[PDB]
């Protein structure tokens, strides 16, 4: 099998570590969520190749700051991820992961990724969201942030209903395997 690799980041609780639990075990970890992965090959076939994607995670805070850098050589995609219910996390993209993973991996390819769309009709979220003035992020918000940053494709998911996330990894598998 090709041997590729792939790295995640996003703010803090923007769902990563969920995204690759449920990729990797197609269960969604209902209590015990560990700060990062660690260490899991993903067996994915596409276009008629078979890849062998490592998926690392990564973290922030004083330490997995410092550590994350680590992550990056020899890197052929990148998940940048946000949260749909959290404008806070789309504004960090162009303004914190754009910067960061263009230093460290100029020329890999990104998909930007929205997680937790199960949010986007959530009530409780719609109505913490419309006290602050804000809603859940639209698709066509999204898409606009993935065309301004350069990025492969924008596409959306749910970890928790596991929605969209087969074909999140498959893109990125695509992506890694070209150029
Ligand atoms: N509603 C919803 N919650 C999610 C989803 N993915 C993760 N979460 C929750 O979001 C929180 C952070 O998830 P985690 O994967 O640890 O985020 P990380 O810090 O980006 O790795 C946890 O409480 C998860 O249960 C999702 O798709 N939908
Ligand atoms: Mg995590």
């Amino acid at each position: 099998a090709i041997r590729k690799k792939l790295v995640i980041v996003g703010d803090g609780a923007c769902g990563k570590t969920c995204l690759l639990i449920v990729n990797s075990k197609d269960q969604f970890p209902e209590v015990y969520v560990p700060t990062v992965f660690e260490n899991y090959v993903a067996d994915i076939e596409v276009d008629g190749k078979q890849v062998e994607l490592a998926l690392w995670d990564t973290a922030g805070q004083e330490d997995y700051d410092r550590l994350r850098p680590l992550s990056y050589p020899d890197t052929d995609v990148i998940l940048m991820c946000f949260s749909i219910d959290s404008p806070d996390s789309l504004e960090n993209i162009p303004e914190k992961w754009t910067p960061e993973v263009k230093h460290f991996c100029p020329n890999v390819p990104i998909i930007l990724v929205g997680n937790k769309k199960d949010l986007r009709n959530d009530e409780h979220t719609r109505r913490e969201l419309a006290k602050m003035k804000q809603e859940p992020v639209k698709p066509e918000e999204g898409r606009d942030m993935a065309n301004r940053i350069g990025a492969f494709g924008y596409m959306e998911c749910s970890a928790k209903t596991k929605d969209g996330v087969r074909e999140v990894f498959e893109m990125a598998t695509r992506a890694a395997l070209q150029a």
